[PDB]
């Protein structure tokens, strides 16, 4: 299903390195797809392989020693095709990707101290040599610095064969994101994932019991406002692309399966269409909404905070979209393959339960999607 | 939960109520042992010899061979949508026992005369407990035939047998061959030679049913132990409702059980941001919807049932075409009241351990079953109102 | 049609298969006209004088008072249904009579002693074919007000708004605030036509409906004598009830159209041969609709029928009882029934959409059932919703 | 409206902006004409005597010719939501001259070279302002026959829903050609042909101002330096799409422009009102969801339509279903979601709404007419996308 400013060919010649360079895994991510579902691991070997070809460096920068991939589209577009394998990849790999863009933000336009932080990190994960994922949801009470660090968090994707930690706390005596190495005293990566779908994610919960952690590491973050908005955008948009992947995935299975066997019942063809006009919305509102976040990346010259919400409303509107259709794509394919697509193993299977894992990610859900949306719209 | 008056709140039958008293006591075994049987995709065993030996399996047994004389397909569907408000699974298993005492009591009052002793040996087994009977419908890997000097062959392999596990005898569709080619569906036993189980069944949800293979490889059958079937008619879709209809009441049951998990936890959180209200609103209504469509569709299926009088083919197609409607809302509707509970509940809902988890995967079984898939009931149901 | 067995199909009453009878002979009339009036947007006198006179308009009259019996919001919906298949606009109006039988009714077996003789006369002038009663609902520009003049007289100001069948009637029971003295109460007074500072508009332009005459009516310093209730703002959920009799028999409407819709794309597709692959699914959709409101729509009429005359447990759950299936199924009705009118337009083609067409009229008019209080989808979400959760 | 970055909300041409700006002047009276245009189903002459005398009508004519030089089907589509949002009946129509503009250039490039000198003819009419065009496609009450004698020609037949064919100077006919093996043909019939009959027979919905009248054609005269060739009958040809999107594609602005007006008028309503209830903040963000996917799907689809317009290097069929399939999602998703944000908004006026006068009455009868449009309904929709999916 084509798409013109659509989520299908690269925007820029760096991002066509990516597409290029993951084109090898493709056979392998497939190849496993169904053990690490069944078990819900993180394919590490294959990690290991892809962080050493420097994919892990994506989007760090040229000059840093990346592949300088600096469009979300681009990103989005990567994620689909891994996600068309192996979606949980996919979800775990954007950890990284989407490390690699907002630090590159952080590095040029953040606090004047911060950017040599930001900038041994970037060319660390240029390196090949980190390996960085955000830990964000609180569980059971909230996550705090004092340095020492006590808290614990809970679906790190990645966090499995992660390096370093970038990890959302209230500091007390405000707001702060401290960078914690793997190594670190007291702290625990549990095995505790069982989701539903996104098994090989490796979405896990990490314990923090004192923790020590240098100022030379600390990143500060606001105060406990639309201008965030932005950051917001920058690091969560391009999952959209999974989804889109997972859609794809789908609708290519159902047609092999379909072309192979008849003959077109006419209950066939109705879904049949159905499922590409879709196909189609997806692919236009979610490249669309990449624009936007990507246009506004870089362009700190306005007013920030309508520069906020101009990101994340489409964000809101495109996620909202796939949230929905992304997953009755899915279903239209398992209904038109059958029964064979039930069982757990089977490619449909996996992608049904994976694809259900995007209306619960924030932001937003529905109802504070809904929030959001409406006070765009209302102004009350 | 939602109330309806043709609904499926409450037995039509002083039979159909025995039954759901007797369902009572199993409800919070079944409830407790959901997860594990759901995790390792294993039939609870014990629980259902503690339903064979308390006369459960026998229910619909007419009360003069033993069974406890459930004739109503309505009463039937609620009560599954009771158990498979805690474990789907065995709820599609039980069907099995159930829709079969069905049919076999037509055949016993309305079949063929040579066939009625045996499906009176047949009810009075199940009624006593000794006889576990599943239905093997679905060929896999080639057809499955029976070949008749006299003494029957039986070879083939079936696919999605829920309960087979337990059963102590199969009823197997089949080609039979030499006239030229008729269909048959002998009774097998458990024990026949040449007749393997087979532990293949990993299905996304519904893993407590068993669904499992068989295999006949050369088994042996009587010649008094075959019961006939036409040949490859529309006065058959009658049997076709008896058999399957019922089943729509496992899936009103899970999008029951989500609706109560659901709104219990925006109970226990007291906001009521402007997304929930309105979900709420058309969970709600949906469920509305299924209660009375999937009622009417059983009521009109248990009115025919016993009424042999006019036109078959008529009779065939009038229970049938509600059948389709009912099992085509049900088949959407279902599947989207619960995705809208799992949403409302949140996160918490994807954990694979979660009881969400366990009803959004067990629901999406239905839109499979036959008859009919989305495509076939499209078909039928725009054939019997174009005429073409 | 579409073939449900506890479905808006056969009566279920003998009172109300003499309506469905009785129906019969306007049908021919009623469709013969249905463009007319369509597009000139006006009530058909003649044809409700034919059946006034005969004893339609006192179909749910009880017996005794000169009427045909009939007690049933089932059959009535049911004939509604009927009729809304030729001509939505009267059926509309129609109900008016028909829920006013039904609410007088009650309050002739079971208001307060004072009330019973007024329900008594009032049914029995209908029962003779003299009165014909609207409810005046709605207030435009303000409020509805009735107070007491210094003199004990009392006075009505305001202006009613949609009020069907307006022009031919005889009587108006008028919903207001009773303001005086004591505080804010709300009451339901019983205003003859010609009562002095009345005036019927001539003020019906709706895209659909169009034959329903919903006027409006001024009532200017209306004199009304000190003989012929609630309090505003005041969750009183009992009442419900009254508001579930004199509307639910409405969703008949809904039903009777979408049942048009079909017969007329079934024969269009009849008489077109081959059916290609989109018409096949949208058939199949739309008679599955259909199967959902036929049985959604009984199951709550039934409900309805099951508590009009059974007064023995608590009111106020008696009332939430009555309206919450009613809100099920008019939210499905105001969705599905718009629904299967367009598909059914939609597999006919562009001839559907020339105004004079069948099918054009069919889509105009059930757009009407998704703004009719109780509830529109705002206020449904919302009684449903605080229904689901407690608060 | 609401804002999408490839949507609908920017012209991409300066010619699109030069036709964009040109018509901010007629908008006030659009607005003003059109509750009168609506309830007498009146085509409004005088508005389109200025808009020809002003330029307008010439829009999509190349500079060379004397028109304005809009080669962008994406900004025509612009052009016809903006008018769609004050009347889409009279963007309907105006979309009769707009196709035939970019149809006729495409003719005048790239048509046969017989063809050529008669393409540039009715371009440089068209700039000038002296002739106004229209396509009579759609046959009723049988099929419409040219017949070649001598050579001279004759046609019958009717042909129906010919938007703006009243102040029309010629009409470009679809027939059926008969002598030679049978050929399908376009013959260029002026206004003043005898046997020609223009009706007043239009009585739609909505679309009440298009002036889609029917014509009829008795023994009708056309002369041989006059007709444009078309290939022939029942032969699948697939290139075929390219020109069958081109002129129609634009279309799809008037959906979102009348969308976008009901989403205006529902919001300036709501937020006079006041409080939010729990049913307004769910309806809102969805008509806000659905107008996004439109803006992106529809603008999708017209830069598609836009990049292939010219190229013609590869496989002709594989460039006609390039540009068919997009389109027919597009259309899809527009007959769908347009219809429903205009009964969203409905839902959330109330009442008023359905008053026949009211604004949103007008959309709600308007808006319905897309779905009709061929190519393609929803059935022919349905096998067109499905075929090309299934490849059979
Ligand atoms: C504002 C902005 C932030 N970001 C990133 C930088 C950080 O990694 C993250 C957090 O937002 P940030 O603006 O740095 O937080 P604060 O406002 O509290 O200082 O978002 C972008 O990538 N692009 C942007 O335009
Ligand atoms: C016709 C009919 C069959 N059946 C059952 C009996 C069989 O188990 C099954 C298939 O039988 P079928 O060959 O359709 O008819 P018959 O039972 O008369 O040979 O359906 C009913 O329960 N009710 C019915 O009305
Ligand atoms: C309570 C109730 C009222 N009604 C009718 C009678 C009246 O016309 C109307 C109002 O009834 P009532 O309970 O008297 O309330 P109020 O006079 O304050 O509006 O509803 C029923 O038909 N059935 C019922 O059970
Ligand atoms: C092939 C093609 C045709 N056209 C136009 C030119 C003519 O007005 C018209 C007829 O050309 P043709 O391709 O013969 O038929 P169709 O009407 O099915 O497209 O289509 C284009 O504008 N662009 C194109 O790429």
């Amino acid at each position: 299903v084509l798409a013109d400013n659509g989520l299908c060919e690269p925007k820029t010649p760096a991002g066509r390195r990516l597409l290029d360079l993951l084109e090898r895994y493709l056979p392998a991510l497939e190849a496993e797809s169904r053990d690490n579902d069944r078990e819900a691991t993180l394919p590490v070997h294959l990690f290991d392989r892809m962080r050493k070809e420097g994919v892990l460096g994506a989007t760090v920068p040229e000059d840093l020693g990346g592949l300088g991939v600096h469009s979300l589209h681009d990103v989005a577009l990567a994620l689909a095709r891994i996600a068309g394998r192996d979606a949980g990849v996919a979800l775990a790999l954007h950890m990284q990707f989407s490390r690699g863009l907002t630090l590159d933000f952080e590095w040029r336009h953040g606090a004047p101290s911060t950017r040599p932080l930001a900038e041994d990190l970037l060319r660390q994960m240029g390196a090949g040599e980190a390996v960085i994922c955000g830990a964000v949801k609180d569980v059971r009470g909230t996550t705090v610095l004092t340095y020492r660090l006590n808290g614990r968090k809970t679906l790190v994707s990645m966090a499995g064969i992660a390096t370093h930690y970038v990890v959302s706390t209230r500091l007390e005596e405000r707001l702060a994101a401290p960078v914690v190495a793997r190594t670190t005293p007291g702290l625990t990566v549990l095995d505790n994932w069982d989701g539903m779908g996104m098994r090989s994610s490796g979405s896990v919960d990490i314990v923090f019991d004192g923790c020590p952690v240098d100022r030379d590491r600390v990143l500060p973050r606001g105060e406990p406002d639309d201008a965030a908005l932005a950051g917001q955008t920058v690091s969560s948009i391009a999952m959209l692309g999974i989804y889109v992947g997972i859609a794809e995935a789908a609708r290519r299975i159902a047609l092999t399966e379909l072309r192979r066997r008849g003959g077109a019942p006419a209950g066939v063809r109705t879904t049949v269409a159905e499922i590409d006009a879709r196909l189609f919305a997806l692919h236009t509102a979610v490249a669309s909404a990449l624009t936007t976040a990507d246009r506004l990346a870089d362009d700190l010259s306005g007013d920030l905070a309508a520069r906020g919400r101009a990101m994340m409303t489409p964000f809101q509107y495109a996620k909202l979209l796939v949230n929905r259709h992304s997953v009755g794509v899915v279903d239209d394919c398992l209904m038109l393959v059958g029964g064979a697509g039930y069982s757990n193993s089977h490619p449909l299977a996996r992608l049904y339960r994976d694809v259900r894992a995007g209306g619960f990610m924030h932001p937003y859900n529905f109802t504070d999607g809904v929030d959001y949306l409406s006070e765009v719209a209302l102004g009350r």
